[PDB]
């Protein structure tokens, strides 16, 4: 048949005040506090948030002592949960702790599992446009509250971005922007719309440099359903590792299923994901392709990956195959868990910054896995100039 | 110039894995509530750690269910019936923090708005009878057989917690070509010699699945088999290993072969777009491959809170489109044929029934053991019709 | 010859805002709410409060459903904990619930072993010791003053204490010291409170009590004598059901069995026997058979018949009656089998939330069945008295 | 000539396995573990125990770190909760922790709180304890001895003992009337088997050990597991908290109580330190020939190191024509009841508390407790001009 429809692709983000991101953030704050004092701290800490209470749960091996309830109440306060009026208060909320405890170049993976990494040309950050934009809107929505550019806002928020795509699977036009924010009851829906349209949407669209993808009719949906007066843990339970697609590539890329936050870099779910980001970004910035995705997988006890899979979605260049690039990857990168930590210098308190507004393509941060410092070595292995 | 073999991996876990225990407890509560009150609103999270199950979230129902009894019964059925195994359902702790009894159905009205924003992906492939990718299909079969040989006593001394992993060598046109690596880690009784377990699992679990799945054609020659490749697995489940609902969404879907919107399925009633739309996309994709419009299809959908019609939809067929149709043409057919408003999905697929507990382990998709409404090939004729075909 | 030291006896009370009473009140709100819907409900509900969280634990058999989290949040709003400013808000607090256990009629045995004590004294019209009676009146008044606006800037958590000088006959003589620590808004000074509480709490209560003939001379008054009482309730201060048994009973003037009252349905002999034994003691003192009377009863699990009973009048017996003699009189007038006690006092009704602060006994402001002076005739008669 | 009835007075105790004494014991294991490393540790810890879970709660200020979960699981195993079989297992139960609050000197050490506390002593026994609570503690202690030493098999840790005594008209113990014991057991035995094993190896062994054969003549009504099957115990279906056994911890109802718990409180809490002191005061009043039975009440205001209350009562057992007021005068001169002085007088900054968490805090001949030393007799008499 002749009817065609336009393909729209969507990615979402959430603020630090979303109860899932609260948990990812408390988990990574506890990890950081421990690495500050004992860099070799073994840490797998789940946070759960429900009305009035934060549960801290999981396994720690450490020489340090850290005041977990103070870490929790303080992080809740930076986030902005500082009264019962806004629905949660760091100073007066519950904290419950249930923690217990159950290197070598060739020391094996602590678990089996699969981990994916992705990079693309479409943005300077090497990040797909939909999630990059969704993240920018969620960062900005927190910023205009914290710097007091828009008054009456509260920490809980979600953003969503839908883009029109050409037949070649390339971004073409910004179609639909959704922003839902928590706020005071003294503020309505019309006032919020002009505030966020001005100070968040129009602002990010300029700062991202995409004003040529945002001409004509754009559907803008601001708080399109219900009064977002209360939020965070009040009414809506949060857990660590329930925002893994927000954490990554916003659905543009595949995922091995493992969460990041609350895990020290010994956990291949976290460090191998970061490694695959590193490998992928270096594949693309070395001009071996426009888009690259790399899976790795491990067996518990074994140190050499049990698997590695390169895909460039027909963006391959210099008449190279994915099997050829992958050979180069094996030649350039060392993917034993203990080597990745050495290579990316991961034994440091840098994780709390990654718990909200993405672990990848972070221009506001300085992440070891975002370094494009293996491009030359890749080009050499493929006999390129 | 030199070349590497591309190797793809997917994993599964048994119902005894602490994350799957949470998913199963969450979907046992959902089922129990839908049996008494099909319009129940349920967003129920389970946490497990040493000695204790926490039940947490939002519930709006006219029914009463004994959560602690359901929790203990599920654990005893899973196999956690003793402190010797590391967790006993009869003696475990159960804490319940649930509210939202109205104090703070549109799912029936088809013009009713999504309950939240979000993205959802569905996928299908003619690689298997169940329209599923081989890696996850094999991993799920291995995890199901691991639990099966224990509950039926085909292999003695086994315990509930376990993990399975499958790696396949892939050709240059992204097709599976050979089984390369199989991993099976299982909780077990202390009096077991690895060699006896290695031989038992090789014969009763791996070899059995390779025949049941009909892939001996892909399992010739040298296959790497790792069984309990690390340490001793005597304690398992929540003992020294925290579990949470929604921490196995890739195992619950396509094993990394397809994309994902990030939402969990267990603990959520069909009014949750995160689950209903993902089941819908599985339906749309399976009906696109069953109608021979492609060999593989991936469909994404997205919604805005308070809005019935999706904000977006994305059909990919990975250059496998047939009948010389583009992906923009198959999508035109999809919109003509499928009602993707949430309320319409719930009705199209008759979702207000207690059928969710069985999905909480071994996958939501390609379940020939079950009869799930989103696995039905019942929209093929309508799709081919709107594509001026038959 | 050898010098004498005036004997000084103390009793203490607490507001509904004290974290331990928060727990007793919640436990008894859940009990009342189950009996409102089902009078045969079996209830053994413990409450724990700590920073931000109420835990409800224990065992129930009921045919009814009760919204525990709402009863809890509501009962914190009434107590006055309705903001993070005060250190606890019922609307945003945590609630976690771990409850389980999904002549035969009077030959029904008692659910447990145990000892329970009952006391009466003619010192007061409510037949309560002077010190715990005054104590209760002080903490009741401290709450009333905040909830009616008589004193502003007050917060719910508070403790009152009362020490009395006594004669050589174990009889009260004078009020030596009243102490009153209260929570308050940080916009207030101890000096302002000292005068406001002395006026509107201590002086009002000394009058309302009819105790001004014991009020003369120098009274030592300690008002917020330490630190600043700005936060209270569960903030920085763990609370548990069954942690205020002496405050709930006779303030140490009488003996105690050990059993908590709150969170227990009347089949729990810990409660129903102590209620019975208040009733007997009160009827002994109102019968003119002694000025002070204390009775101990003990049960064995499974046996309806008490295994022990022990009347004591501290040598204040009247009409030449021995304790043994009064004790045989009690057995004749009083069915002290669990099931009888329930029938006698009509306990299967929602009347316990009220008992959870300010005392279980001598409650003039209530209508408690165990406070009924209605076996006076049958006690006299059985003793050949007019 | 109206009819008489004999007066019957009762006391109870519970084993270390009773869910409430679990909490007290765990709370005092934490206190000890902290005093062991920091003697100035400020500890206000509550334990809660329900099916499968121990909640540890309250306030602590210490320079030390202790592995609370390790302390909990081990205490539960020592008690004998070491299996899902017996209804709770130390090795696999939950542990959740919710703690926080990281001119004369002894005059500025004012009381932590307001509160009344009570002390008691009596001639009736070698350990200066009333007869009922003394017998109940020995029965409950015996009831765990025979399990731990394999003297009576098929026993589990949960356990309750009650003791009723006939009283003569002068409020004095005449006859051992009724003994209750309810013990947790394996299914491999029944009420009848226990009936005879507990009689021979617990009850009869204790009557001889306590030397009350002359109270033990005639017809003793002995009720043993009188009701239900006691197969599962501890927290399995029965919530325990710290501070819900304060009368078993004291004198079994014979004496009065101020209503403060002991367990999980450091000696800076007067609820604990004053009560211990008051036992010490009363046990010296009685051993100094000054009386047969002595009860003393002390009371504090928060901020004030000087008691706001003192009350000596000897129940007309006072000797040498001395009034209660005169005995009180000497008590004041010989005893410093300021909180800091009590801690120093009895050396309370030591890990000695887990042993008081069961079987009584007073009259404890199996232990060596500061507040049990009769070492103020000579001084008290001197104050009354005696020899
Ligand atoms: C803090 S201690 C190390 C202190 C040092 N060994 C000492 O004696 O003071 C380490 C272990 O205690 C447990 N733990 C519990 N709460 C902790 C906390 N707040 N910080 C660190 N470790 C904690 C973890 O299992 C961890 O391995
Ligand atoms: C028990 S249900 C319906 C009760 C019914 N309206 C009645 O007659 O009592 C009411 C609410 O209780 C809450 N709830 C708490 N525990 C529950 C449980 N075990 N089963 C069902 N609802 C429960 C949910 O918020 C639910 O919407
Ligand atoms: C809810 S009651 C009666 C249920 C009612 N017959 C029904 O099925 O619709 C059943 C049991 O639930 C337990 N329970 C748990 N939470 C409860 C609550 N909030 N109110 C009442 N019972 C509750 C009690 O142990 C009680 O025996
Ligand atoms: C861990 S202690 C002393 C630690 C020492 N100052 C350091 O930096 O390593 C500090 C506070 O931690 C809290 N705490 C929480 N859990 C504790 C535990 N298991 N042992 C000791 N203190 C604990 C108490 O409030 C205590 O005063
Ligand atoms: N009224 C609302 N409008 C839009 N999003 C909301 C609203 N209330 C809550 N949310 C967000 O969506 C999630 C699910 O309700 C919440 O955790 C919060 O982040
Ligand atoms: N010794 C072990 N070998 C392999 N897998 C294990 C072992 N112990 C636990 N596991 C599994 O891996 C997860 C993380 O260690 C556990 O939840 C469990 O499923
Ligand atoms: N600053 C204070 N002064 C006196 N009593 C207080 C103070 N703060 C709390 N309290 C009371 O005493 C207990 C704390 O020791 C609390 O339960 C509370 O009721
Ligand atoms: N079957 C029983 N017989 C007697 N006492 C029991 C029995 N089961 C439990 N107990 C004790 O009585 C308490 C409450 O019933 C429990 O905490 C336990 O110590
Ligand atoms: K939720
Ligand atoms: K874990
Ligand atoms: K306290
Ligand atoms: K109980
Ligand atoms: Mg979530
Ligand atoms: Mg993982
Ligand atoms: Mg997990
Ligand atoms: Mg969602
Ligand atoms: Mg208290
Ligand atoms: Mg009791
Ligand atoms: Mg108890
Ligand atoms: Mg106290």
């Amino acid at each position: 048949a002749q009817p065609t429809a336009v393909r729209l692709f969507t990615s979402e983000s959430v603020t630090e005040g979303h109860p899932d991101k609260i948990c990812d953030a408390i988990s990574d704050t506890i990890l950081d506090a421990l690495l500050e004092k004992d860099p070799q701290s073994r840490v797998a800490v789940e946070t759960v948030v429900t009305t009035g209470i934060v549960h801290v749960v999981g396994e720690v091996r450490t020489s340090a002592y850290v005041e977990i309830p103070q870490l929790v109440r303080n992080k809740l306060i930076e986030i902005g949960f500082n009264s019962s009026e806004v629905g949660f208060d760091g100073r007066t909320c519950g904290v419950s702790v249930s923690i217990g405890e159950q290197e070598d170049d060739r020391a094996g993976a602590g678990d089996q599992g699969l981990m994916f990494g992705y990079a693309t040309n479409e943005t300077e950050e090497y990040m797909p446009l939909p999630i990059a934009l969704a993240h920018r809107l969620s960062r900005r929505l927190t910023q205009v509250r914290k710097e007091g550019i828009v008054p009456h806002l509260r920490p809980d928020g979600k953003t969503q971005v839908t883009f029109a795509y050409d037949a070649q699977d390339r971004p073409s036009h910004l179609d639909t922007v959704v922003i839902s924010t928590q706020h005071d009851p003294e503020v309505d829906r019309a006032w919020l719309e002009t505030q966020l349209r001005e100070h968040v949407i129009d602002w990010v669209i300029k700062d991202a440099g995409i004003e040529d993808l945002a001409t004509g009719e754009i559907t803008v949906l601001i708080n399109p359903s219900g009064s977002f007066i209360l939020g965070g843990p009040m009414g809506d339970a949060g857990l660590t590792g329930r925002k893994i697609i927000v954490d990554t590539y916003g659905g543009m890329a595949r995922h091995g299923g493992g969460a990041f936050s609350g895990k020290d870099p010994s956990k291949v779910d976290r460090s191998a994901a970061y490694a695959m980001r590193w490998v992928a970004k270096n594949i693309v910035a070395a001009g071996l392709a426009d888009r690259a995705e790399v899976q790795v997988a491990y067996a518990i006890g074994r140190a050499k990956p049990v698997g590695l899979y390169v895909e460039t979605f027909d963006t391959n260049k210099e008449g190279l195959s994915d099997e050829q690039i992958q050979a180069a990857v094996l030649e350039v990168f060392d993917l034993r868990p203990a080597a990745i930590i050495r290579e990316l210098d991961l034994l440091r308190p840098i994780y709390a910054d990654t718990a909200a507004y993405g672990h990848f393509g972070r221009t506001d941060l300085d992440l070891p896995w975002e370094a494009i410092d293996r491009v030359d070595e890749l080009r050499a292995a493929l006999k390129l100039a």
